[PDB]
């Protein structure tokens, strides 16, 4: 149940907090980068203005008008005791001259509602590409995440495949041995299988640990792009999350903004009714000055109504 | 974590500047109603219901 104003000074000072980063370690997220940052330092701009500037100024400007309604709180429609006509005439004259220009103050209020909407839209619109161009890069790295999981598998096959090759050199060595040692009791043909069981034992040995040693390597490089994949996805999900909030700030910041609008509209459209009620009965004689006059004091408690209103939001 | 805290510095020193401006408006605008009060322009009685 906070005011319009405390929702976007709010929205304000959270965008300021804003840091700039650097996606520089991640090379599909470059684009990404620089378009949050500029994004992010024009939406910085937009609120510097509206703290240091624009929330003043409005407040300004419905001050002044508060403290003029406050004088001007009801037009005498009636002559009340012992004025000239022409003396009722010229404090009308100069509470519509009056009007007039709190009219106009309030068009002008009005226009630097519309501006800052616009700069809010901006920044919001900005923020959601952002996050479309960040969702789209998480969604493009997940496909090649797969592929790298798929490889990864068919990788520890051929680590296993080396695994095996090692152990049964090892028994073939170990069995031959056994046999070479029997067979060196004489019984040549004995020795010479013991011989080639240890050779081949040996050779599968060494094979396998030139195999096993590359497949590792090949696994190793996979396994680091899947890492890296996996790092950048989730720093784009976590500046992704980020974005999306200030972008939620933004859409509420945009009700706020359009509320004030409407609300500076009212006021104008008001003050206007007062000022044509006003004009009408000072080239007005008898009733019908009256009638314009009452008509306008009614206008006053609509603009003091107007002006609650206003502070409020 | 340094990051933040710098952006915050940053932020802190526009914060500052502005209360400086804030401020120096301030001193201005009083010594422009002196000027007005000094010359005759302005009236004690007038002044008075002005900032009451």
């Amino acid at each position: 149940q906070s005011s319009q104003a405390l929702h976007i000074q709010t929205y304000c000072n959270s965008v300021r907090q804003q840091i700039p980063v650097d996606f520089g370690r991640f090379p599909n997220l470059r684009e990404s980068e620089r378009q949050i940052n500029t994004g992010l330092g024009a939406a910085r701009q937009h609120a510097e203005h509206y703290l240091k500037d624009i929330q003043p100024l409005i407040i300004r400007n419905v001050t002044n008008i508060q403290d003029y309604f406050e004088t001007q709180n009801l037009i005498s429609t009636v002559m009340p005791s012992g004025a000239t006509k022409e003396q009722w005439l010229s404090a009308l004259g100069m509470v519509s001259d009056k009007a007039k220009e709190y009219q106009e103050v309030s068009a002008n209020t009005r226009r630097t509602i519309g501006s800052l909407n616009d700069k809010l839209i901006i920044d919001s619109n900005n923020y959601q590409l952002i996050v479309v161009n960040l969702n789209n890069v998480v969604n493009g790295n997940n496909g090649v995440l797969e592929q790298l999981n798929r490889d990864i598998d068919g990788i520890n096959a051929a680590i296993d495949g080396a695994i095996a090759g090692i152990v049964v050199g090892g028994l073939l060595v170990i069995g031959g041995a056994i046999v070479t040692a029997i067979g060196a009791v004489a019984s040549t043909p004995v020795v010479m299988g013991g011989i080639a069981m240890m050779t081949a034992g040996a050779g599968g040995v060494i094979g396998g640990a030139i195999v096993l040693d590359k497949s590792l390597s090949a696994r190793e490089k996979l396994y680091r792009d899947r890492s890296q994949l996996n790092s950048e996805v989730l720093v784009a999900s976590q500046i992704g999350s980020g974005y999306r909030g200030l972008q939620t700030q933004a859409q509420s910041a945009v009700t706020a903004a359009t509320q004030m609008n409407n609300a500076w509209d009212s006021l104008t459209s008001e003050l206007e009714t007062l000022n044509a009620n006003l004009r009408k009965g000072i080239i007005d004689d008898s009733f019908l000055r009256q009638l314009f006059l009452t008509a306008s004091q009614t206008s006053v408690t609509k603009v003091l109504d107007g002006t609650k209103i206003i502070k409020q939001q």
